[PDB]
RNA sequence: UUAAAGAGUCAACCCUUUGCUUAUCUUCCCUAUUUAAAU
């Protein structure tokens, strides 16, 4: 039956870095200034479901903030992304299962996956809720001593483009067996003077602060996993629910509380076992299996 | 019964900026000068109720003051207000309850909420206790390269006006779903020569200073919560108590110690449960549910 | 209530010897977000 080995895992083939935020002007984007974090204390009422009696009591909280300087009206977010090859190479286990999985795969078209991966960056999906309130977002991508500038709208409903396709074919060739390529990504906004920026939060136990933000040497930054999550939001190949989601086994959104691709014969493990055991798959299923194999994880139990 | 989910929260759709104050002249409002704070020491008596034996002793305090310079006679306070649509969309949970609430809503008119939000800024209600002492108040409101000047009195008893409608119509157009609109607000006052100003305070524990003031780089300013709270004081929609209060689940004023809209079959959570379960609400109830929904917070448990 | 009765006392060298020891891959993966006037 060629069952999967008890220990089986894959590495991460898309490596992002921690994004850095700077405050620049629209016409003076050469000189950059860092953004501090700080800490403030606020007061408010107690509006909790189930306790009408204590609605007249106060509430004191300590939080962290992040905003642009009042003399600057442009936010610049810069980071680096690395795409590496050598896909279908298990790090733990695999002497027959991995080879059969590779033979069943690699007939798929990496062009669509590569185009969507680059489009998620160029259109401006990698940057989170900071998007709102901006009248102009400019994306600058540097690779192989060749710069590209994008002002593309319509973050959803991936459309056709000429500049994105040029990087797409470059990424597609690297994905199906090559060395590595790198992309330097910069995002420019037009939020305004004194506007609020939303860096990444983190899990913290009980302390003196109720909301503390992530920072490096006191400068507001964003986690690399958050940047990576927005890149792989290309799972459009299921029955309904447009505005797609990230590619994960049992493709689920914890924030919404729903779990698509449940136990109804559409699973990563079901398709993986089916691919090696005789019958092949369709194009969309191959697109999901390859995209989920580019992402890492442990596949065994 | 379609009970609320465990996690359910909505973001804030109105974004105020930290208002900054400058000292200018009545007919020379072109050039502006910053206002400092400094530190002073004061002396007085001890007035404590219930302790008459120690009323003959002194009292020394160290505080912060802020007054406009002796060469100016007017204060200009400026900020920005951003309105963002995409209401009736919960970022924390909600696939059926949120959708049912969205379906039950938009049967009423956003025009009243849009008119009131603009009128609160226009009348000068955003200006705090420092209103007194000035015989003339001016407001300059700028949006889409179109400036308007306001000198309207009677902040209470919302009346009809012509220029307010030309902004309220667009605000009603942004509230029921589209992108962002940013407005710039400036206020001119006539306190006089050497009059003391009243910037925002902070919550601080025991230290050498008994009362300090919020300032950015040595310049007195106001918290964004102070700016945003005065705008939403539109709740003229219950049994009594004219001169309304701000919208809040179990709307209470900790300053007065009384809790309006208490457990008397009029609660925001009760209206949310009732609207989705068959029988709808009245126009005023919808105008309160929507007003509380525009404001952020978490509703669940 | 097998009731009634009764001095165990004295004295002491445990000494001597010792090699524990050789080899080693912990790997893969990840959205913490949602607000509020200083008493």
């Amino acid at each position: 039956k060629l069952k999967a080995p008890a220990v089986l895992a894959y590495s991460r083939k898309i490596n992002p870095t921690n994004a850095l935020m700077f405050a620049v002007n629209w016409s003076d984007r050469d000189n950059t200034t860092a953004v501090m974090v700080g800490t403030k204390t606020v007061a408010g009422t107690q509006s909790v479901r189930g306790n009408p009696n204590d609605a007249d009591k106060g509430n004191i909280q300590t939080v962290n903030f992040a905003n642009l300087p009042h003399n600057k009206n442009t936010l610049l977010v810069k980071y680096n992304v690395k795409f590496v090859g050598d896909v279908f190479k298990a790090e733990l286990g695999g002497g027959e299962y991995s080879n059969t999985l590779q033979t069943a795969l690699e007939n798929t078209d990496f062009g669509t996956l590569a185009y969507r991966y680059v489009y998620n960056i160029a259109a401006g999906r990698t940057l989170w809720r900071n998007r709102v309130g901006a009248e102009s977002i400019e994306t600058v991508i540097t690779v192989n001593d060749q710069t590209f500038t994008f002002s593309d709208l319509l973050v959803n409903e991936f459309d056709e483009d000429v500049d994105v396709a040029e990087i797409a074919d470059m990424v597609a060739g690297v994905l199906s067996g090559e060395g590595f390529v790198t992309l330097k990504v910069e995002h420019y906004m037009l939020l305004g003077e004194g506007s609020e920026v939303f860096p990444s939060q983190e899990f913290v136990e009980n302390s003196k602060l109720s909301k503390q933000l992530f920072d490096l040497n006191g400068q507001a930054a964003m986690h690399d996993q958050k940047i990576g999550n927005a890149i792989r939001t290309i799972d459009t190949w299921y029955e309904d629910a447009t505005t797609p989601i990230a590619v994960e086994p049992y493709g689920s959104v914890v924030r919404n509380g729903v779990a698509y691709r449940a136990g109804n014969k559409t699973d990563l493990f079901t398709l993986m076992d089916g691919a090696v055991n005789g019958k092949s798959l369709t194009e969309e299923d191959q697109m999901f299996v390859t995209a989920n194999l580019i992402r890492g994880g442990v596949f065994g139990g």
